[PDB]
């Protein structure tokens, strides 16, 4: 028996902009509140459990290129 | 018994933009009030118990290529 | 038995910007009450209980590439 | 039984900006109380309990290349 | 029986950036207060309870490349 | 001529109440945007321009006695 | 001419209450903007531009008895 | 030509209240902005040009007696 | 010409209370911004430009008797 | 011409209360900018111009009681 395994690939991901400019986030934050007693997390878990957390998150550029390689025998 | 594996790919994936300009984000944060007791999560969970979280996720660019290669045998 | 495993790849993940500007992040802060009792965790847990964090995560050029490669016998 | 293992792989994965600017943050604090008893971690945790912590993470030029280079027998 | 490994990469992580600027970061720390009786940590745990700190973290040049490089018989 | 002036005025204005109990006031706070160029008050003005101001005004007992003693000659 | 003036006036402006109790006032401050070149206040003015003022003005006891006595000749 | 005045009263303005109790006043923060040019104020004023102030005024007791006593000749 | 002026006045202002309690008062300091050029102030003017001042005012025992007793000739 | 002038007053302003008790005040402190040029005050006046001052003004007892006492010829 004989496996092959090439997997080839280009790509140019491109990103160009000019100038992004003013960006603004003026939030008036608000109120949250929870009320809980118990819980019993496991095995790969992740939560959030109240929050006020806002974000500014401006990349000149996003972009992202995923490639999951797999093979079994 | 021969296996042949050659997944070739090419792609300019493009992204112009002269330019963006003045995003504006203003917000009224509101209320939120939960009420739970108990739960048990397990085994690949991922959660949100009551979130005032606003976001500005503004890149010049945005792409993502996804390729999951895979083969069994 | 043989097995093959020549994965190539090329690629330029390109992430042009002119100039990205007066970024402004002006959030009014809320507010936030948890109330529990109990928890256990295990087992590959992260979490947040009660968080008020703002963020700027303002790169100039954001691009991840990311490849698994894996194999099994 | 042969086994054969060769990952090839270039990529520039390119990073330009002019000029990122004046950017801003300006947050009002707002407010958080937790009110837990107990809890019991164990294996491979993260948490946070309570968190009023902003951020300005801006770096001139974000990338990250993650390749999980594995194989069994 | 045989293994082979040769897992080749080139790659130029680039980050280019002319000049960042007047970053400015101005909070007003609000306020914080948990209010626990126990807990019992084990088995690589991390975490915090409570924390006001606020972060600047501007590097011209932000990348980190990962290979995790493994094998088993 | 002769003026004469004799109200009289007797009264229990009497506000009896036994517990006013668990009053809830949980508001989302909502948005204004008011845009004017110019204005000219004059004379035993009061006004408001804009105003996001929630109130609680729970008094236990609440009464007004208003007596307006006029006369001319 | 004789002019006479005897307002006389009893009253009990009475405020009992027990227990008012458990209030709350949970607001989630809302956004106001305004945008104005000019104004030109004169003779008795009172006013608010622009106002997040939430308020809890809880007496236990709320009452005003008022009296404007005049007279004129 | 004869004027008289005798403008007598009683009153107990009475304020009983047992206990107030457990109040609270838990808001979050929003936003304000204004944006004017120029003003000119004369002859009594009071204004308020952005405020985000907020009130606690629990009195045990709140009465107000006025009596704008006055007369003319 | 005789004037006469006998103003009498009894009045017991009374405010009980047996016990206020626990209040509480927890914001979160939102934002404000303002922008002026100019002004002109004259002849008995207040004011507030820009304020984020919270107050808790709890006095046991709140009352004001005022009486502006006047007269002309 | 006679002028006469007996202003008689009598008032016991009481104010009971037991215990005020556990009070709180628990802000986060938000955040102001003002932005001005030029202004030119004259004649009486007061004024603020930017502010974050909380307060607690809690008196065992507040009562203010005020007799503006006037006349002319």
């Amino acid at each position: 028996v004989q496996i092959v395994y090439k997997p080839v690939d280009l790509s140019k991901v491109t990103s160009k902009c000019g100038s992004l400019g003013n960006i603004h986030h003026k939030p008036g934050g608000g109120q949250v509140e929870v009320k809980s007693e118990k819980l019993d997390f496991k095995d790969r878990v992740q939560s959030k459990i109240g929050s006020l957390d806002n974000i500014t998150h401006v990349p000149g550029g996003g972009n992202k290129k995923i490639e999951t390689h797999k093979l079994t025998f």
